[PDB]
Parts: structure tokens; C-alpha cells; sequence
């Protein structure tokens, strides 16, 4: 049964629930953004409406096989009409086609839904500039001051600076990379772009990538691993053991592997600055576990929500516990005092 942060009140509309079967109710089905917590339940058996971004369709259609006729892809800071309520879709800037949703009920309420998303003052000018909001569907993933943790540009210097120097002192390094999922694809396209190589990966990677409009694709991603001085692999395969295995496969072509893993927010965050950051050493094999992240920081969030004013916050995320939504509607208290909204 569908929970109540994922019902738009006063429509027949749905955020990403597809876990709960059919719907009492729902004319249609939106979906945020391509993660598999967020989809759980599509597959090419579904047969009512899907709205979501042009990105989010091309990966629907060819990675989960739904039919096109149930796909309907909208563009972005465009006002639309979906069974007579108007919505538009807004850049989340989390993972690529993850979109934010503004509804205009026919009563007069606004509602924002922000999926996933890394709060950004860019965000200060979007169509959210022109008019009050009621609701606001807020991801609340790291909404507690100690998740902090540096900008998205910071992080790829120190990623970009490690891979070249290590590179360049041993020409037959091999580096690698992690991913379970889309996002963060910026990290080894990056990494890839300062050594001159293309991007290696999997026959079902390549393909996930090939859906996202990314300019010059073709010119920076292949599946000729030979070819290739920068790996992809799924993120359980980076580990000592992992990689030791994949070197072996290489044929004597490498005699060092450097692997980064992007995780989220992690305590060593509560220590140390991007700078600082050492990696885990076994041999010829080094891990460093960089902090990229695509949620907003506390406060990132604190900003946007200051800056939103809205009349009633609904967390989608950490709501399990008693715990966590008591702290969260602390935050939420102190903001609103603070700010004097
Ligand atoms: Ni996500």
C-alpha cells in the first residue's frame, strides 16, 4: 500500500510508486528520476500513463522495456497540462534526467516535489522564482549539520590532479572506477578526459550511457577494454580482491591499479578536508573512497528552504523512525525562526 508523501492531494497523481501495483485512483504515474528504489515495480507489463523527463524515458523504453505508448516524456521549464493540472518539470541536479515537479492544483494550491535532489542557488532562478509555493515534498537524505562535504567541482580537482600525477610517474597504471547506477558519471568522464582515453566498460553499461543525451558520447566511451586506460566496473568489484582479479585480465598490459569508489557522505568527512584524503594501500593496488556527492549538504538544503518559504514540508526520506522525523521537524522549526517566514 501506497504511503501518503507519495499522493498529490487533490489529483489523480502519484511520485514514484510503482512497488504497490495499481493505485485506487491514479490517472497517472510520475517518475522523478532512473534509480531503482524510485522505479521498483515498471517492466514491460505496465500499462498505464508515465510522465517523466526525455532522459528518464530513453532509459524506461530501452533498459526496462516499456512500451512506448505508456512513456510520455515531457521538456523541461515548460508549462504543461496532464488531466487538466498544469506541471512543469525543473533540472533536480542530481543523476542525469532526474527532474524536480511543480504542480498548480485547480484550488489554487502549489506544490513542489523535489525527487532527488542537490539544492543549488541556480535554483533561486528557475520558474520557482515567480510564485509561492503551499507544499514542499523535500528529500531529506543528509538533513543534519554534521553531513557536510565540499563542492562537486573541488572534488573532481582532486580527482583529476591524483589520476594524472599517478599516471604520468607510472605509464603503466591502470585506473578504475566504480558505479552501481547512473549519476556521477562527471568523475571518470573527467578522469578519462586528462589522460586522453576513452572510457572502458561492460556491453550493458555502454548501453546505459549511450540513453543520455551526453554531447560527444560517441567521441569519449567505448567496450574495447584494450583500448582503454580508464575501467569501469560495479562498484562490489572494488576491493583488493576485485581488482587483483581484473588485473589479471589485462595481460601484462598493467602493473598498478589506481581505483577511486564515489561514495555519499562518510565520517571521515568529519576530520578531514578533500585535500587531505589518503587512500587505502595493498601492493600495487590503491582505493581512495572520494565524497561526490548528489544530495544536498545541510546546508544546501537550509538555504533553498529559506529561501522557499513554503507553508508545510513533507520529508521523503528518513521517515521510518521516530527518531528521524522528530529531528528533521526541529530543523525544519529553527529554519522557519530563523528566517522569519
Ligand atoms: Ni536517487
Amino acid at each position: 500500500t501506497c504511503p501518503f508523501y507519495k499522493k498529490i492531494p487533490g489529483t489523480g497523481f502519484t511520485v514514484d510508486a510503482f512497488q504497490y501495483g495499481v493505485v485506487e485512483g491514479c490517472t497517472a504515474y510520475f517518475l522523478t528520476h532512473f534509480h531503482s528504489d524510485h522505479y521498483a515495480g515498471l517492466s514491460k507489463h505496465f500499462t498505464f500513463p508515465v510522465y517523466c523527463s526525455e532522459i528518464t524515458g530513453n532509459l524506461l523504453k530501452n533498459k526496462l522495456h516499456v512500451q512506448e505508448q505508456y512513456i510520455h516524456p515531457l521538456p523541461l521549464d515548460t508549462e504543461c497540462i496532464v488531466n487538466g493540472v498544469k506541471v512543469v518539470l525543473l533540472d533536480a541536479n542530481h543523476c542525469p534526467g532526474a527532474v524536480m515537479i511543480l504542480f498548480y492544483l485547480p484550488n489554487g494550491t502549489v506544490i513542489l516535489h523535489t525527487g532527488d535532489f542537490r539544492a543549488d542557488p541556480s535554483m533561486e532562478r528557475s520558474l520557482l522564482a515567480d510564485q509561492k509555493v503551499h507544499m514542499l515534498y523535500l528529500d531529506t537524505t543528509y538533513c543534519s549539520p554534521e553531513y557536510t562535504f565540499p563542492s562537486q567541482q573541488e572534488v573532481i580537482r582532486f580527482a583529476i590532479n591524483t589520476a594524472f600525477e599517478a599516471v604520468t610517474l607510472n605509464p603503466h597504471a591502470l585506473v578504475v572506477c566504480g558505479t552501481y547506477s547512473i549519476g556521477k558519471e562527471k568523475v571518470f568522464l573527467a578522469i578519462a578526459d586528462v589522460l586522453g582515453s576513452k572510457v572502458g566498460m561492460s556491453q550493458e553499461k555502454y548501453k546505459t550511457l549511450q540513453c543520455l543525451n551526453i554531447p560527444e558520447i560517441n567521441s569519449l566511451i567505448t567496450t574495447d577494454m584494450c583500448s582503454s586506460l580508464v575501467h569501469l566496473l560495479p562498484m562490489m568489484q572494488i576491493n583488493f580482491k576485485g581488482l587483483q582479479s581484473h588485473l589479471k585480465k589485462c595481460g601484462g598490459k598493467y602493473n598498478q591499479i589506481l581505483a577511486f569508489r564515489p561514495t555519499g557522505w562518510t565520517h571521515s568527512n568529519k576530520f578531514t578536508r578533500i585535500a587531505d584524503v589518503i587512500p587505502q594501500t595493498k601492493g600495487n593496488i590503491s582505493i581512495y573512497g572520494i565524497p561526490y556527492s548528489e544530495h544536498s549538504s545541510y546546508l544546501e538544503m537550509k538555504r533553498f528552504v529559506q529561501w522557499l518559504k513554503p507553508q508545510k514540508i513533507i520529508p521523503t526520506v528518513n521517515v521510518g523512525t521516530w527518531k528521524s522525523r522528530s529531528t528533521m521537524e526541529k530543523y525544519f522549526r529553527e529554519w522557519k525562526l530563523e528566517a522569519g517566514y
